[PDB]
């Protein structure tokens, strides 16, 4: 399936590039996967001092029955990088809420390794409740600043990510795990280290 809207004017696609810094003002190949539920525009934002992709959202309030029908399904398409000798990978996430006060989001890792059926999930799912938010410090700028980390020795269905394994794509998702998030989302410096 392809979820489909009218033309959006994203941030030029530029080429993919870990770390991904966005410093060129381009998605460094980040892009939406066909079936995100969230195809608005991918732009080029200042957050925390430096340039990050980043992207508008508002769960409906009715929860579609699939947990990631409604979520932000970011992707780096045909990067075929490498863990190397690297135990995580990571990134800055911020959010600007225009509203978060209950239910959480779920923050996923997954790679397309094409020795491993094209797919391989992170265990580590990442759940950051709304509720938690109001007694966070805020960055200046006024966002939420999480650096995110995934185990790569943790792995779901058995499969492992050896230092050599291709990883064809990468991609993040920001599942609504019953929340009322509206409000601005960005990544920076998406890495392996
Ligand atoms: O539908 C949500 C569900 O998706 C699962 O991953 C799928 C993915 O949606 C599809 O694009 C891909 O081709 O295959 C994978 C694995 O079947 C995911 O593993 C679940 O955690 C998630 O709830
Ligand atoms: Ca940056």
């Amino acid at each position: 399936r392809a979820v489909v809207e009218a033309p959006v004017e994203h941030a030029p696609i530029g080429k993919a590039t870990l770390p991904s810094t966005f410093e060129d003002s381009t998605r460094q190949g980040w892009a939406w996967d066909a079936t995100s539920g969230v195809q608005s525009a991918l732009t080029i934002k200042d957050a925390n001092e430096s340039k990050a992709i980043s992207w508008e959202v508002k769960y409906p309030e009715v929860k579609p029955v699939d947990g990631w029908a409604s979520a932000p399904r970011i992707m780096l398409g045909n990067v075929n990088t490498t863990r190397g000798n690297n135990k995580y990978l990571t990134f800055d996430f911020y959010l600007k809420p225009t509203q978060a006060s209950k239910g959480s989001l779920t923050i996923s890792l997954a790679f397309a390794p094409p020795s491993l059926g094209f797919w391989a999930q992170a265990t580590g799912d990442v759940n950051i409740p709304l509720s938690s938010l109001s007694k966070m410090k805020k960055t200046t700028d006024g966002l939420y600043h999480f650096q995110v980390k995934y185990d790569l020795d943790k792995i779901n269905d058995g499969k492992v990510l050896t230092a050599n394994t291709v990883l064809r794509d990468i991609t993040i998702v920001v599942a609504d795990g019953n929340s009322d998030f509206a409000g601005t989302m960005y990544l920076d410096n998406i890495r392996f280290e």
